[PDB]
């Protein structure tokens, strides 16, 4: 069901997710927000509506909706799915004993996933 959800999502439209240099490796990274978009999306939606067993539903009610996209995605976080992350910028590369890269912005393992809107995560898996 973790699994099940992360393969369903992992290339999703609305994660606008980027590339990103994290315990240097290439590695894809997003916000929040965009990942309870993708809960929305309608890849879900019909998912969710045939096998409510396997993907959970959404429900319309805002406060409900807000509960269950965090538990759903407290399910990755628990799985090792995703880990929360901080996203460096530039000037802060020499204060982590890193250098910074042209191309890609430093992530590194953030102390807590309290799930705010612009929380970074990178990806942990591959189906």
């Amino acid at each position: 069901s973790a699994t099940a959800i992360a393969t369903l999502l992992r290339n999703h439209k609305e994660l606008k997710q980027r590339q990103g240099l994290f315990q240097a490796k290439q590695t894809d990274f997003f916000r929040y927000k965009r990942f309870v978009r993708a809960l929305h999306s309608e890849e879900y939606a019909n998912k969710s509506a045939r096998q409510p067993e396997i993907y959970p539903t959404i429900p319309s009610n805002k406060i409900e909706d807000q509960l269950k996209s965090r538990e759903i995605f407290i399910q990755l976080i628990k799985a090792q799915m995703v880990i929360p992350v901080k996203k460096l910028h530039s000037q802060e590369c020499k204060e982590h004993g890193l250098k910074p890269s042209k191309d890609f912005p430093h992530l590194i393992v953030s102390n807590k996933a309290q799930l705010e809107a612009d929380e970074y995560f990178v990806w942990n898996y591959n189906p």
